[PDB]
């Protein structure tokens, strides 16, 4: 199991524009492209991640090669960030890839402000963070991910994910 393999069970294969979980239009591995209502928007800012004139449909490949850049500025975004970095380094490889899930999913901001299971994290203090974890809108909106999420945080291990 590895992050790729992780986010790929999470976050499905697309190869067609679609609504997420909060109604925005995404393509393939959980690439958002707009929170804009707009059907043309969505296939401009497609059009343009991608190099061509795709009309709202792509690759395997070009969804895969969208999945890796995402996956990269997730980390980079985690490195960059005076809050999540300590936090990150101070974990193992397991739960490392459980925090570049949750940042895949709501951008580094949003995470950066889980300010209390940070720092439960950062004193490996597990069962505690997963209970602080759980008190989200993100754990009542997508609970079952959320959860797979949690017992990787909180286990260190891939289990959820077998
Ligand atoms: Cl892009
Ligand atoms: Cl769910
Ligand atoms: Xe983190
Ligand atoms: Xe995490
Ligand atoms: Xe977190
Ligand atoms: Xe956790």
């Amino acid at each position: 199991m590895n992050i790729f393999e992780m986010l790929r069970i999470d976050e499905g294969l697309r190869l067609k524009i679609y609504k997420d979980t909060e109604g925005y239009y995404t393509i393939g591995i959980g690439h958002l492209l707009t929170k804009s209502p707009s059907l043309n928007a969505a296939k401009s800012e497609l059009d343009k991640a991608i190099g061509r004139n795709t009309n709202g449909v792509i690759t395997k490949d070009e969804a895969e090669k969208l999945f890796n850049q995402d996956v990269d500025a997730a980390v980079r975004g985690i490195l960059r960030n005076a809050k999540l970095k300590p936090v990150y380094d101070s974990l193992d490889a397991v739960r490392r890839a459980a925090a570049i899930n949750m940042v895949f999913q709501m951008g580094e901001t949003g995470v950066a402000g889980f300010t209390n299971s940070l720092r439960m994290l950062q004193q490996k203090r597990w069962d505690e963070a997963a209970v602080n974890l759980a008190k989200s809108r993100w754990y009542n909106q997508t609970p079952n991910r959320a959860k797979r999420v949690i017992t990787t945080a909180r286990t260190g291990t891939w289990d959820a994910y077998k």
